[PDB]
């Protein structure tokens, strides 16, 4: 993964993007990168 994902916060999804250097993809409890 890139890091974790939590569908609680409106700005977590943005934070999962920032983990992948701007361009991530959240897949349930995990945040994964576009790589």
């Amino acid at each position: 993964m890139c890091m974790p994902c939590f569908t609680t916060d409106p700005n977590m999804a943005k934070k999962c993007r920032d983990c992948c250097g701007g361009n991530g993809k959240c897949f349930g409890p995990q945040c994964l990168c576009n790589r």
